[PDB]
């Protein structure tokens, strides 16, 4: 019942009682752990709303108050009559902040309470979505001094009028399969870069073409829009020593902004809820740049450094990796764009965990995702035991729209 | 039931059916995952079923399931259990058992080598002095002048729980740790408590930074006894860097034989409490953990200084830079002295081939992702991108309480 987690580097032990409120399943059983798998009605709704409202009222120290009771009945009546309900602005803000607070795979949750929420529940068209999104991008980019934000479009009704942002992230580079059998640009977006053409986009066929938003409103077919170039802050990457680095012709966008998840608050589902914060260096330097199935640039950087790539044990990949990540952090920092390194981010998360353990009784966390993709054990989270479990409000995964949309 | 795992770097998907033979618990539930938690005398009653499951696997393995040989053996063991409350394994069954505990060790990345294991049968051993001799022979054989060979030595199984054989050392070869009155530590901080037990037991500590600890051996439930491993038998490697001539002056060196001695080997319900095993090192065990963990040798700073990196702010990634160099130094030193060692790229690439092979020929390969991915350069090794299923199969290697916490001293 009362579990404990120990940090093997500092011997600190914390007791976990928050998991006892867990609702959703984990995919694991007492017989098999699936910790490393990426993706493991009115009657149904009122209980969910109640769970939510109770925690909301408790958070504002009015648990059991008349207001609490009053609200509880009002929603109940609305569900019984409308088969759904609308959240109060306050409940919306609280819900969004808590879905972030509950995101077990996010290392930057110490920032959870500082989130700007844009209520786009009055939106009705794709052009309106485009308008709300540009405003979001501009707000969060803030000339390089990034601010976390989320824009929340209308909740699901009958499933046949869902709002969706077809892009996986608001800002990403296109990818095209060339005759050479090779891939141009970002390989992960090949299929998306094509659906933009299948729709009309005029691909400049470059190695870093900011893709076009493909917005779907109220259920209709998605429409294209080109984010005002002046709104997309990008950073050219140079090394603070290797002058040849720039010649690689590398750059990355400054706004990390996930747009394909589903936000669940009190039983309600928000299928279009783009959110953004600021980067941790490794996401770009290690994953976007060095992943084999991504820009896969290790060999090139290695050759440029004249390293013995004959034998794996000279660790040329490792040496290069470090430089490629020193570069990213260097550039961003030079151009004054917010960014955090894995050492600082993980240290933060540990502080946050301790706070969450003493003020909430726990902090759900997925070790597989929390530990950086490079230098694992020299970051504190590596030695930190973590308990993973699901709490609502939450951000959930949902099917790519192009595999569900009936045109 | 069928389960699938996917590799996100190659899109390759695999199907697991082996998990259906999993019996032990994982620590997880449908409500909480304990995937990153380090540590989540039998009765006749519970023993024959364990014996039967094991003998069925053995007899199937040799394609003699249901044979007369198979049925007689089951009848033999059954009778032995009702009669003596336990039973003895044939030599062939012990070997098969040991090899399989390694094959089922989901936290082991070097399992492609599982069928090549030299098993030393020390079940006729009765005293600590006898244990020492057995252990010396294992160290000499395994080391093989630098051309390492995997091996395991198996001492008498548990009986009433009051006569256990135990190797008090966590690893056969490790360096002493000494807490100074100023609060600093000389040597390996992880072995400070064990070193104190050794000193208290009579060990004359040379108090340096790399003193090979003495073996503390317990036979038949009696009080443990100290022994010094013949120095000539302890292979060591001086650590130097291929380009940094000052690295050698850091005064670092490491032993060549990695060898776990505190685990419990379970085969057919029987418990082998003293079962030291050894293989050869993956560079990062020494380069990343033993040297760079903050609670171990912690050499990141001193190495950093010498290289004159910008240590003012973490974003220079000075820690990461000194980490690669040190790991380069460990691999180089071992290769130069012709002592077997494998880097993390090579080891993980092999594990992936091993794993696929295992799904095809066995229907699975239980693996613990948290332990399989190297402690540095995680995502540039193929295992990072590999989904894994973790479940427990027997025969297996299990944790057991440290003996100083359970032993009834006799004086
Ligand atoms: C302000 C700085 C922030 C930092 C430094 C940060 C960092 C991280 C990192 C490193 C990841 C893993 C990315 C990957 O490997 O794909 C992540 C994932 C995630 N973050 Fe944060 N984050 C921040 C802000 C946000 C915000 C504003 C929200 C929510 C409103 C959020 C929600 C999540 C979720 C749900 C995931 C997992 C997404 C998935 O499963 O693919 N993050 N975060
Ligand atoms: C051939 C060389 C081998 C290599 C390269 C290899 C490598 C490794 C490494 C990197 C670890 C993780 C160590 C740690 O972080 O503490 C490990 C764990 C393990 N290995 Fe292997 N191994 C090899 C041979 C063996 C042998 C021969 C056995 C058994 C007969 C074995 C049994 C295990 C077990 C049980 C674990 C988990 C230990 C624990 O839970 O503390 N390994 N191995
Ligand atoms: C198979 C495995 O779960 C997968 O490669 C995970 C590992 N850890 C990760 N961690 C983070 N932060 N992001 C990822 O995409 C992944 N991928
Ligand atoms: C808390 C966490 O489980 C712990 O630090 C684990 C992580 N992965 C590991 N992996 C290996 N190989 N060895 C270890 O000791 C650990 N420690
Ligand atoms: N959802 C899987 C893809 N996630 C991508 C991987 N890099 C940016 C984004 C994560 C993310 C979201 C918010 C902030 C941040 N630093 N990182
Ligand atoms: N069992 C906890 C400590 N394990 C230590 C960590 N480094 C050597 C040994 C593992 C081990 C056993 C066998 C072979 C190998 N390469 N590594
Ligand atoms: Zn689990």
């Amino acid at each position: 019942r009362f579990l404990k987690v120990k940090n093997w580097e500092t011997d600190v032990v914390l007791t976990d009682t928050l998991h006892l409120k867990s609702t959703l399943e984990t995919g694991c059983t007492e017989h098999i752990c699936m910790g490393s798998i990426m993706l493991p009605t009115k009657d149904q709704l009122f209980p969910l709303a109640k769970e939510f409202l109770d925690q909301y009222y408790s958070s504002i120290k009015r648990f059991g108050s008349k207001a609490h009771m009053d609200r509880l009945e009002e929603v109940n009546k609305e569900i019984e009559s409308t088969s759904t309900y609308q959240l109060k602005d306050t409940e919306l803000i609280y819900g969004a902040k808590h879905a972030w607070r509950n995101a077990s795979r996010c290392v930057g949750r110490i920032q959870w309470s500082k989130l700007q929420v844009f209520d786009a529940r009055d939106c009705t068209t794709a052009h309106g979505m485009f308008n709300y999104i540009c405003n979001h991008v501009k707000y969060a980019t803030n000339k390089g001094n990034l601010r976390s934000a989320i824009t929340i479009f209308p909740q699901r009704t009958d499933g046949k009028h869902d709002f969706r942002v077809w892009n996986s992230q608001l800002i990403r580079y296109a990818g095209y399969k060339q005759p050479d059998g090779s891939t141009l640009g970002d390989p992960a977006n090949v299929q998306f870069t094509e659906i933009c053409i299948q729709q009309g986009w005029k691909a400049p066929r470059g190695r870093f073409d900011v893709l076009p938003l493909l917005l779907q409103a109220n259920g209709n077919d998605p429409e294209l829009f080109q984010i005002p170039p002046e709104l997309v802050l990008e950073v050219p990457i140079r090394h603070p020593k290797f002058d040849w680095f720039k010649d690689l012709g590398l750059k990355w966008y400054g706004l990390p902004a996930v747009s394909n998840m589903l936000l669940e608050i009190g039983g309600l589902e928000f299928s279009a809820c783009p959110f953004s914060g600021w980067y941790m260096g490794t996401e770009i330097g290690v994953r976007d740049y060095c992943d084999n199935s991504r820009y896969n640039i290790l060999e090139e950087v290695a050759k440029k450094m004249d390293l013995d790539m004959r034998k794996t044990s000279s660790l040329w990949k490792d040496q290069a990796l470090v430089e490629i990540n020193i570069a990213v952090l260097y550039s961003f920092q030079s151009d004054k764009v917010t960014i955090v390194d894995h050492h600082s981010a993980t240290e933060s998360f540990i502080k946050h965990m301790e706070n969450e353990y003493r003020c909430r009784g726990g902090c759900p966390a997925d070790w597989v995702w929390i530990v950086p993709p490079m230098s694992g054990s020299i970051t504190p989270v590596f030695h930190q035991e973590m308990l993973n479990y699901r709490l609502t409000p939450s951000f959930e995964y949902q099917p790519d729209p192009w595999n569900t949309h009936v045109w």
